[PDB]
């Protein structure tokens, strides 16, 4: 049954709720992203009306073959009526494709639901600075102060400089990066384009990085693995068995491996910056984790939450344990205090 934290009171609507069967009384099933936590239970035998992102329905039509007729992209930073319902999809600042939902309801009441998102001080400039806003559905994946992180420009600087003097060093260096799901993408790019190399990838990423709208893809992507020294693995063959096996299949054309995994948080946060991360190393192999976050920081989520100033606060995220619920609720009361609202 579908928990109370996915329905939107007064609408016929539920968020990220696609693992629960026939949910009663529901008439338009909206989608944030597409990440495998949020879109459980999607498939070609969907028959209701889905509501999402351009780039979200790409992957739904191309990678879950959900039947057209029932996917209905919205365009960002657009007014659109849903059944009656004036709602927005705002950019979350997560994966591609992601959003964050405004709906106005015919009470009066305004509701955001910011479904994953890695908040930003550009939110304060889009369409949220126009109207109050009374409840908020919120991300709290990162709720303590504990977690702290570097930007997302830092870790790639890092990554840049990393990977250009190894391989500099050794024209006969690979690098390999791992992925599970869509994000992070800039990780794997970025380093491409500084070694001046395509990414080499199997065929089921290629076609998923294809339904991604990102410019000049034909040019930064390839599943010829021979004409690539970056190549992206699944996330679990990241060790150093599953690489020592990757470099066999290269026939010799390579006499080390550079890993990037890139992790959320890890506690090597809480002692160490950026500039000193090193990698684990065995022989020719080495692996750096890299703290790439698509959610917010701890001070990031305050930051939003005091500048947005919402009457109730819904958390979506850690909400299964009595211990982090009140962790969560006492640090919504002193933010509140701290800035009056
Ligand atoms: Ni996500």
């Amino acid at each position: 049954t579908c928990p109370f934290y996915k329905k939107i009171p007064g609408t016929g609507f539920t968020v990220d709720a696609f693992q629960y069967g026939v949910v009663e009384g529901c008439t338009a099933y909206f989608l944030t992203h597409f990440h495998s936590d949020h879109y459980a239970g999607l498939s070609k035998h969907f028959t209701f009306p889905v509501y999402c992102s351009e780039i979200t329905g790409n992957l739904l039509k191309n990678k879950l073959h959900v039947q057209e007729q029932y996917i209905h992209p919205l365009p960002l930073d657009t007014e659109c009526i849903v059944n009656g319902v004036k709602v927005v999809l705002l950019d979350a600042n997560h994966c591609p494709g992601a959003v964050m939902i405004l709906f106005y309801l015919p009470n009066g009441t305004v509701i955001l639901h910011t479904g994953d998102f890695r908040a930003d001080p550009s939110m304060e400039r889009s369409l949220l600075a126009d109207q109050k806003v009374h409840m908020l559905y919120l991300d709290t994946t990162y709720c303590s102060p504990e977690y702290t992180f570097p930007s997302q420009q830092e870790v790639i600087r890092f990554a840049i400089n990393t990977a250009f003097e190894a391989v500099t060093l050794n024209p006969h260096a690979l690098v390999v990066c791992g992925t599970y799901s869509i994000g992070k993408e800039k990780v794997f790019l970025a380093i491409a384009d500084v070694l001046g190399s395509k990414v080499g990838m199997s065929q089921e990423k290629y076609k998923t990085l294809q339904c991604l709208n990102i410019p000049e893809i034909n040019s930064l992507i390839t599943t010829d693995m021979c004409s690539s020294l970056v190549h992206l693995l699944p996330m679990m063959q990241i060790n150093f068995k599953g690489l020592q096996s990757h470099l066999k299949k290269c026939g010799g054309k390579y006499n080390q491996i550079l890993a990037f995994r890139p992790t959320g948080w890890t506690h090597s946060n809480k002692f160490t910056r950026i500039a000193d991360v090193i990698p684990q190393t065995k022989g020719n192999i080495s692996i750096y984790g890299i703290p790439y976050s698509e959610h917010s920081s701890y001070l990031e989520m305050k930051r939003f939450v005091q500048w947005l100033k919402p009457q109730k606060i819904i958390p979506t995220v850690n909400v299964g344990t009595w211990k982090s619920r009140s962790t969560m609720e006492k640090y919504f009361r002193e933010w509140k205090l701290e800035a009056g609202y």
